């Protein structure tokens, strides 16, 4: 493991990417419930019980609701993250009306 800390496989449509599609699949929130939050888990460390999965994301999901900050702290750190949303997903075209990068942001001010 290297230093890379928030920067690995995330390119501009790779954030893009991973916000967009974590939030807008499970609610629509800025969290998600338990289903995305298994296919991001599932994803590097398979064969969890519910018992070892709820205490992977335990302290900011809590239980259930995996939250922008805590999920994408994960899949900054973890390339196959990063693009397992970037494949089930492509980029927003961020051209439309973009909160401010849709990416490596802090305040979503999105047009709802």
């Amino acid at each position: 493991g290297s230093a890379m800390g928030h920067m690995v496989k995330i390119s501009h449509e790779d954030t893009q990417r991973i916000k967009t599609a974590f939030l807008s699949y499970a609610q629509g929130q800025d969290k998600v419930t338990e289903a995305m939050i298994d296919q991001l888990i599932c994803g590097a460390f398979p064969g969890l019980s519910w018992e070892q999965l709820q205490e992977k994301k335990k302290g900011r999901a809590a239980a259930n609701g995996y939250d922008r900050s805590a999920f994408f702290s994960l899949v900054a750190s973890d390339e196959q993250y990063v693009r397992f949303i970037a494949q089930h997903f492509p980029c927003a075209p961020e051209e439309e009306k973009p909160p401010e990068i849709d990416a490596l942001e802090l305040k979503t001010q999105k047009g709802f």
